[PDB]
RNA sequence: GAAUGUAGUAUGCGGUCCUUGCGGCUGAGA
């Protein structure tokens, strides 16, 4: 069940840089998967790691047609070209291949799940890429507030008056429909709503088989990063564990490729001890794994969960072919 | 996660300079 949440008005999410009296201004961050997922656990419990599990969330635009866009892939050039990992046997080496140089910028801004049931095959259309500014802006509040020096910059997400954020949660744990729930930094609020699963979805739902058989076939498969994760075993890393793939039925991988952005580095608040929770690194969301993996995958849904707090909404990842 | 105040679009500036109310007409006809 998606979790459609319109802003009211602008949101802002606090960066881990400390915001009280002397760092006045505060800037933002893209919403963390812990966010969204204790204001869906508050909306719950006034309803009625949780219980249930959040598969993820990702940003969505109301124009007509209601879709949901994904945080555009570190796969994809700006100019809308995949890259792929070739290995060079004489030089013993493998890089990043865009067939129109070794260098590239990676495109950001977003993707339809139309774009990830063509992406995940190797493809990109044009339509299927939407920028950042159709979505939300960086607007930024300014002087709010022996009060000579509180006066603090905020930079807030001003989101567009079609474009909204969008929780999955998988089937089950019903709760209200509509309603408001504050959510991000300074006190803000949005209105909420409990939509049926998209059509997308079993788009790409019914579609993975074909994708799959695909992977299964051709001996490679890219993972691609929906939310970010913390793919850590005993620390915070992000070289991907030969056994994370041992799940889903790989017998041996050949070579492993990752391309990333730099790390995203957060905590939380631990009510339950009223201390700041233990500081995390986790993989920005985006990133691809490319692996040559032996065997075959036996996993009947097009996505899995990787890494820890799954259940927030963290590592949620796609498998697709290269 | 919670946690303005003070402030005159004012200061100085001549609707002035150059222009003939002129031109033509019998207080006359028997």
């Amino acid at each position: 069940m998606i979790l459609v949440m319109k802003p009211y008005d602008s949101l802002l999410f606090r960066e881990p840089r400390p915001f009280d009296v002397n760092n006045h201004v505060a800037r933002t961050i893209l919403p963390l998967p812990q966010t969204l997922a204790g204001a869906v656990r508050s909306a719950i419990y006034v309803k009625y790691e949780p219980e249930f599990e959040i598969l993820g969330h990702f940003f969505y635009r109301y124009d007509g047609k209601f879709e949901l866009l994904v945080e555009s892939p570190h796969d994809v050039t700006q100019n809308l070209g995949l890259v792929k990992p070739h290995r060079i046997d004489k030089l013993g080496i493998t890089i990043l291949m865009d067939s129109e140089g070794i260098k590239f910028r990676p495109f950001n801004g977003f993707l339809k799940f139309s774009g990830l049931i063509d992406y995940l095959q190797g493809r990109i259309a044009e339509d299927s890429v939407v920028e950042r500014q159709k979505i939300f802006k960086k607007e930024r509040r300014v002087g709010i507030a022996t009060k000579e020096e509180h006066f603090y910059q905020v930079e807030m997400l001003r989101f567009s008056d079609d474009c909204g954020i969008a929780v999955w949660v998988e089937d089950g744990v019903d709760f209200d429909d509509e309603g408001i729930l504050g959510v991000g930094g300074e006190r803000r609020f949005v209105k909420f709503e409990k939509r049926e699963e998209p059509e997308c979805i079993t788009n790409l739902r019914s579609k993975w088989k074909k994708i799959r058989d695909k992977i299964n076939e051709t001996g490679r498969l890219k993972i691609y990063l929906a939310t970010p994760a913390i793919l850590g075993a005993k620390g915070y890393s992000s070289k991907l564990d030969y056994d994370l793939l041992g799940d889903i039925g790989i017998e041996r991988v050949r070579s492993v490729n990752f391309i990333g952005g730099k790390p995203v580095i957060f905590s939380g608040w631990d009510f339950v001890t009223r201390k700041p929770k233990p500081t995390r690194y986790a993989v920005p969301a985006g990133s691809v794994y490319f692996v040559e993996f032996e065997g075959e995958v036996k996993l009947d849904m097009p996505y899995l969960k990787l890494g820890k707090l799954t259940k927030l909404g963290y590592g949620l990842c796609f498998m697709g072919v290269w």
